[PDB]
């Protein structure tokens, strides 16, 4: 099973690793998506 296991293993350390060395820039997402929601409600698709 362990090389069954590859893409699974793979998926299972990189995406914590992702996830969590990015998790600051990740906090930053969260911000990005939370302002985005908040106050650009009232705007067209170029402003938007």
């Amino acid at each position: 099973l362990i090389t069954s296991l590859s893409g699974e293993k793979d998926r299972w350390g990189k995406g914590a690793q992702d996830i969590s060395d990015q998790k600051r820039k990740l906090v930053g997402n969260v911000s990005l998506s939370t302002a985005f929601i908040s106050y650009c409600g009232p705007f067209n698709a170029e402003y938007r």
